[PDB]
Formats: C-alpha cells, sequence, structure tokens
C-alpha cells in the first residue's frame, strides 16, 4: 500500500536524522571510550554488574537496520552508555568523568534533535 510506503519513508528520514545525531554525539568522545562494547574477555565480571551493555557501535548497527522507531528509543540507548559507565566506574576515574562530559555535551545535541523530530513530524 501507499500508506505503508509513506510510513517507511518517514522511518528512513528519522534514520537519516539519527545518523547525524549519532555522529555529533560521538564527536564528543574523541578518546573513543564509548566506541565499542566492553569486552567480556577483559572485564569478565562485567555482566554481573551491568545488565544491558551499550556502546556506539552497537547503536550504529541498530540504526543501520532502521531499528529506532522514534527518538525516545535512541535516547534510551545513549543514556545506557552513560549510566552503565557511571555505575561500573568510580567518580575519580577518567571513565566516569568522560561519561559526565558526554552527557553534558550530548544534552545540547539531543535538545535540538527533539525540536527537529517534532517540527518535521
Ligand atoms: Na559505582
Amino acid at each position: 500500500s501507499m500508506e505503508q510506503v509513506a510510513m517507511e519513508l518517514r522511518l528512513t528520514e528519522l534514520t537519516r536524522l539519527l545518523r547525524s545525531v549519532l555522529d555529533q554525539l560521538q564527536d564528543k568522545d574523541p578518546a573513543r571510550i564509548f566506541a565499542q562494547p566492553v569486552s567480556l574477555k577483559e572485564v569478565p565480571d562485567y555482566l554481573d554488574h551491568i545488565k544491558h551493555p551499550m556502546d556506539f557501535a552497537t547503536m550504529r548497527k541498530r540504526l543501520e537496520a532502521q531499528g529506532y522507531k522514534n527518538l525516545h528509543e535512541f535516547e534510551e540507548d545513549f543514556d545506557l552508555i552513560i549510566d552503565n559507565c557511571m555505575k561500573y566506574n568510580a567518580r575519580d576515574t577518567v571513565f566516569y568523568r568522560a561519561a559526565v562530559r558526554l552527557r553534558d555535551q550530548g544534552g545540547v545535541v539531543l535538545r535540538q534533535a527533539r525540536r527537529e523530530v517534532d517540527s518535521i513530524g
């Protein structure tokens, strides 16, 4: 149906917008602390701590399958990256501090992304 096609075009355009958002967030992580999953070979105890691991590569995989239906879903995954780091790592670490700085810088990006998603529909 044409109605199904139109829904598919909208998901495609959301995907484009979330790709640009993902790129902008990831630029705020030049150390690449959050680029890839935590390896269970190097933090064998990780999944005892963190129930839902998340990283930018994982998000990019989902995005490329058009797997985010709305901005809320994408934000949930970005918040997991930050929140998981803040739990596993102590306040005095480069990891915790990098998560705080990513959250703060990322707020800017997401604030305008929400206005654009709402405005374009
Ligand atoms: Na902690």
